[PDB]
């Protein structure tokens, strides 16, 4: 019966993929080969072309992503050959280096062996490959609160953070057959970080804020034609509001707006002064400025929405249904200044796609 | 069969209303009276207490409204007695005066006779009782584009606007039995307007922006216990972003952001400068300042969201289900700085409520 589901997903994916690739005449025999492989083995193996286009389709179908215009240029690295924890570690180090690309960020996904019978071959514990630790005890909060549970799990396993506000968490993953994950410290030479300065407020550097260059989301599952790649980290470049309006601003994250207000010289006493909004704008201007000055790729939300409008236009031209989640596509700064706010989107889920999975810690 | 629907809606409303009013022991006989009235006449007439609490419940159930904390203090004016166009006009003038209250705005609804057999007794054409005209011809746009279709209908009927950017539209409504609506110019003494100035940027007044004090929405239908009050204008005070982030900012409205940027002394050339966001913040600060300086009620979005959190808390305490439309409840400026952004809401429709109806023009 799982075989049935697999076969059905296979037919739908192969037909669609090969049609997009101009390969429709090859579908019948490919499906023939797949049906026979499923019978014999219980699964099937994607060709490199299928795997690459499948990862691209999955990005294209990511309803919550404003950056999808560039779906067809995703760099897909096939690591279905890895078998040891050293190979996984080195593949993850390599992903960081090649995605970072000296600041000219390349959207990249590295795909590890898929689940066999729901059995994971490799399980990555990190939420992103580069992320800051968080701590809380005796009233004192340090670092990124969103990382508290993973930080605690790492310290259970013998890692120890320096307890700065920006400790890099180690890579942490578990191999099939092992009871516990292993962890590895990130080599600092691989990780670009950007200090946050403001284009004309010199005191802004007094906040000593920084953020890392590349968001490499490492805990979602890529599903393609019924095959479940639970370990498949992928990255883009940031949209500036992710850092300036959320990671550094949210009260349950770094909670910096009152400090921002103070350094930009405005009172934070009266809601009617809109000091939180003003602080948000200056913090978000600083974030874009800083990434730009350092030569690290980033996009602002206006430009990102303009690209997304082109994505919508391209879908229509290609004759493809567009899907989207309006509640995630609008930016958290001036959303009504974007065309996204003023239209609606069909939030239907289409596969291939990326999916949430349960955290093995917590 | 319409009688059936009416009766069913009646039972549900009367039971709920009387339970909230501590009057549960009176339901059985009231329902008895109503059932007999529906049989004889095809309809039923609300008591003044039912009508008032029904209008309040309808506000309470307005999923898209952030201002609902104050639902129970709505001022309900019962004008089911009007029969002539002069009485309607004078009732609308009176609503403006009493709602405005010299700037200390009173949330008010005036309820006119309901539809009889789907037959409207009074049909108000205005979108709001106070609203600016809009014009477009030979490439030239003047006033509020959102008012273009109603403005054209009024000028078909012999009204003529001065073609400033802020012409007040006349009241315009139609009485049962008349083929055409009538219109009446608004007495300027009844209409408070606020010039927009900025707390510390003196040049802001060069934009010569203003807005009217009181939003009095006049084209929705109030439904209570199966009775359809299609003519029932109601108002609150503004949340500042309605004016500063939408009415004065949207490209399809007054489209003022480039002008705002220029007067606040920033370039409007590069998306990465976030000049639209900065302009939005300063325009929204100016709007709040100006209403406050003039003694006209207004609320900022942070304070409004804080009140709405209390509304949520009160619903839970009362044991009432909360409903909401997240896509309208978030403010269009810094939405993630409000608790609304970080939770979800059940968008179910509960009656009594306010509903859209077709425009008799266009
Ligand atoms: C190239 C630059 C990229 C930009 C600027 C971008 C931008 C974003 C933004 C702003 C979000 C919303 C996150 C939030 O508001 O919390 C998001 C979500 C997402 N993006 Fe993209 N993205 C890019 C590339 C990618 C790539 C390469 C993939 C996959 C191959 C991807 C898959 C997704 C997914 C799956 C989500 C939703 C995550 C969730 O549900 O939690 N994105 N993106
Ligand atoms: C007392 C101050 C009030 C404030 C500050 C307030 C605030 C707002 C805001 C900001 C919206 C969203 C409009 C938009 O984003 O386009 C709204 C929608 C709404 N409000 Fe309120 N409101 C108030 C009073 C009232 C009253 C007294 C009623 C009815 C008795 C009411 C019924 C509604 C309805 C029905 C909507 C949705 C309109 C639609 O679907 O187009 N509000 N309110
Ligand atoms: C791949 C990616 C890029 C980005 N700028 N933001 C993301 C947020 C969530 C998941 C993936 C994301
Ligand atoms: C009654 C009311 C008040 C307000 N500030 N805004 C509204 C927007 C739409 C409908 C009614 C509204
Ligand atoms: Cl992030
Ligand atoms: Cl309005």
């Amino acid at each position: 019966e799982e075989k049935e589901i697999l076969w059905n997903e296979a037919k739908a994916f192969i037909a669609a993929c090969y049609q997009e690739l101009g390969k429709a005449a090859e579908v019948k025999d490919r499906l023939a080969d797949i049906k026979s492989e499923i019978d014999l083995t219980g699964s099937y193996v994607h060709t490199k072309e299928e795997l690459e286009h499948g990862a691209k389709m999955a990005w294209r179908n990511s309803n919550r992503c404003i950056g999808r215009l560039f779906w067809n240029s995703l760099n897909v690295i096939d690591r279905r050959d890895v078998r040891t924890k050293e190979e996984v570690r080195d593949a993850l180090f390599h992903h960081i280096e090649t995605a970072t690309n000296n600041g000219k960020i390349r959207p990249t996904i590295t795909i590890f062996p898929p689940e066999e019978k729901g059995e994971k071959q490799v399980e990555i514990w990190n939420h992103q490959l580069i992320r800051y630790a968080g701590y809380e005890s005796d009233g004192e909060r340090i670092g990124d609160p969103a990382s508290c549970s993973l930080t605690a799990a790492c310290e259970e396993l013998g890692w120890r953070g320096e307890r700065t506000d920006f400790d890099l968490l180690p890579l942490i993953f578990r191999m099939k057959g092992d009871e516990q994950p292993v962890w590895y410290e990130l080599p600092r030479s691989l990780v670009i970080e950007v200090p946050i300065t403001h284009p004309d407020i010199e005191a802004f550097s007094d906040l000593e804020l920084k953020w890392y260059g590349v968001p490499i989301i490492s805990d979602m599952k890529l599903e393609v034609g019924g095959i479940h790649y639970n370990a498949a980290p992928f990255n883009g470049w940031y949209m500036g509001t992710e850092i300036g309006a959320r990671n550094l601003a949210d009260e349950k994250r770094y909670d910096k707006l009152k400090k921002v207000a103070s350094v930009i010289g405005i009172a934070a006493d009266y809601n009617t002064d809109l000091w939180k909004d003003q602080a948000l704008v200056e913090l978000n201007k600083a974030v874009l400025h800083s990434y730009k000055k350092q030569g690290v790729s980033i996009v602002d939300h206006h430009t990102a929405a303009s690209q997304f409008k082109r994505f919508e236009e391209q879908a229509e031209e290609a004759g493809r249904k567009l899907t989207g989640d309006w509640t995630w596509l609008i930016p958290p700064i001036s959303p009504a200044a974007t065309h996204i706010f003023h239209r609606s989107y069909d939030n239907s889920i289409v596969k291939p796609n990326y999916f949430y999975q349960d955290k093995p810690y917590e």
